[PDB]
């Protein structure tokens, strides 16, 4: 038996018809090279993802929301131990400059997307429990807060290809398991199914950047802070940015509403954790300013 | 539209036959006068509650597991503002000392049980992800540790009846809904379906005790602290105290394995938040030492 199985989810290859249009819409609207592990997972359920998406789209494409994602990114740094650069270790292991740059680009794209997915999940979750995710403030978004960000991926950014966990080496399987378990999580992030093709780096990543802050006051407090930024930000939305489970009782079964309720709560924690995590990795290379910069939609 | 509606679950009365024996064996093994919300909700899935429960049973029934509960209970105090006593307040509403004493007994019972439930949900959540919940330790439980605590509810302890939410007043509904949303939770705890026969108090409770600490660093750190105690404790079990999703694949569809992964995580947080809440609630009547004692299994 594998150290690590594969979690229940509609894979990117599995998304058919109406659903595969949505995965694209997500890519393009959010200018992100992957669909979130949680979206993939929540998509097995009929109706929900497509409907919640349709009600989130108009709100997440704005410069307003992008400014929110920037607040998340900006404050996602952990008041933690100081970390050594991984660069010398990669060179001595014989990595090319060029290869390391490919890693840092990966990290950079990941750190662009995660915070937007923090906005995303906060919308979906809060709306599910009929709490404030839009159309409540007296003052609508005005001036350029309401402008739309560019559609599609940034020039020279392709969609990621996530590694197939079944086919992967023991080494890769294990480091991912380890990173999952260090944080008490359910699965490997899409983040790590991208970063996993470099198990040797992740092993160093885990020892130098993530294991020493995992489960700590400082780390969870930094999750609390960014979740709060996300939760306050979404009330600025012009119209509600998700569906409410009470409006879904013709669409989902009692069992299903249950499942989705837990799934949403879980992913609202997972995404925050992962956001912090990967920024911290790119902090080990460069520093807190470069690591939390918006490098894509300016 | 109703201000709050009932969350989907196998209500106490609805459990038939084999699941009904399970709800009981829970009641009695844990010496608690209510089956947790999270089990009720989670029971609607085939196989899992009965199965996870069979593995928890011999572990949670030991004196060792009772010490576990006591540690959580002891460490559940928030270092927040000092709260006024509500006793004068309830007297001014004409509550008799006798009625007041009825509320405190109920608070004691909720406070007896929430810590044990945190143990339950920790075992279930961890085992599911094949993380450590028993059997890994060098030598087995010995001495006082291995003994079975008493079976059955304590003397003069009657089973609670949850209040019907649908049927309940607007005021019961408002205050419960306010309590749910103040913590970003999914529904009201069994605890509040008990305490909500008394919405005048819950109202005081929220304004005095709960709302000034909801979502604060101190409240959230307290949760981390107690969740940690619980995660370390189940490691001392003689054998695993739950079931792994990988072993359940004949018994559960992908969709449900996903739904449960979520619910498990969500209740692990939920139960911990509530343990702290209801303790806080008693702490205002009678200080920290009282609020955290084991008054039932000594």
């Amino acid at each position: 038996r594998s150290v690590l199985g594969s979690f229940p989810q509609v894979d990117h290859h599995q998304a058919k018809g109406q659903l595969a249009e949505v995965y694209d819409d997500i890519h393009n609207t959010m200018r992100v090279p992957w669909v979130a592990f949680g979206i993939r997972v929540m998509s097995q359920f009929p109706h929900f993802i497509p409907h919640a998406w349709a009600a989130l789209k108009p709100n997440i494409e704005t410069r307003y929301a992008e400014d929110g994602a920037d607040l998340i990114r900006l404050n996602s740094i952990v008041p933690g131990p100081v970390m050594p650069n991984p660069t010398p270790k990669l060179l001595r292991l014989g990595w090319t400059e060029s290869k390391i740059e490919e890693l840092k680009t990966a990290l950079d794209l990941l750190n662009y997307g995660n915070p937007k997915y923090l906005i995303l999940i906060t919308a979906f979750n809060e709306a599910w429990h009929e709490r404030d995710t839009g159309g409540r403030a007296p003052q609508k978004l005005r001036g350029r807060d309401a402008e739309r960000i560019p559609y599609g991926l940034p020039n020279s950014v392709e969609k990621f290809n996530l590694l197939d966990i079944e086919k992967a080496s023991d080494r890769t399987q294990t480091v991912l398991r380890d990173i999952r378990d260090a944080f008490l999580h359910h699965g490997p992030a899409s983040n790590y199914r991208v970063l996993g093709v470099w198990p040797d780096y992740l092993e160093i990543a885990l020892r130098d950047s993530l294991a020493p802050v995992a489960l700590s006051a400082e780390y969870d407090e930094t999750a609390r802070r960014i979740r709060k930024i996300a939760r306050e930000h979404v009330k600025g939305f012009d119209k509600p940015a998700g569906v409410a489970w009470r409006d879904m009782t013709e669409k989902l079964s009692a069992e299903q509403i249950a499942g989705l309720t837990g799934l949403l709560f879980m992913y609202n924690r997972f995404i925050a954790d992962i956001t912090i995590a990967i920024i911290r990795l790119k902090q080990a290379f460069s520093g807190p300013e470069d690591a939390t910069a918006n490098k894509y939609t300016n």
